[PDB]
């Protein structure tokens, strides 16, 4: 669902991820998602504007947006936070990915 | 570069030439329209014309490609700019 995180269910590529994906579209096997980096693997010098921090837990993440990708749902797990809250930003952050805003 | 279609199996450049990943970029594969019926969603998956075939955006399965992978040029969609917009747009905010 929508801006909503999960945990792979693999062991191998991505610890956390956001469904940024509309509620009205079923694909319905996979689902669109971007990708979560530990905010300290980058310097406050990246664009917050394109890569978001967001905040889960007592820890700080980056929205690597420039990372998105199809994931299959059956290896989308629990569902860890929800950042409806952060919409605005989300969705600026696609908008410039794509249409230069 | 934003619509642009690529080989390697193609692919349309779909992320604004204004934003440098830089080693990635995002794309939206193309397959042949004989393999969806037209009942397809035409919006969702718009039908586009390259050589004398017809290919679908399979916008569903988006994904970031690095460079070093995207091969010669094939064709220039940006007449079909609205369309690829419009599909790209409804499948995240639902439009
Ligand atoms: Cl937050
Ligand atoms: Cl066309």
């Amino acid at each position: 669902m929508q801006f909503k995180v999960y945990t792979y269910k693999r062991e191998s590529r991505y610890r956390l991820f956001v469904d940024v994906q509309s509620d009205i579209i079923d694909t319905p096997g996979r689902r669109m998602v971007i990708p979560l980096a530990s905010a300290r693997l980058l310097s406050d010098k990246v664009s917050r504007e394109l890569y978001p921090v967001v905040h889960i837990g007592d820890e700080s993440w980056r929205m690597m947006t420039t990372d998105m990708a199809s994931v299959p749902v059956s290896v989308i797990g629990e569902e860890v936070a929800d950042l409806s809250h952060r919409e605005n930003d989300i969705k600026n952050a696609i908008n410039l990915m794509f249409w230069g805003i």
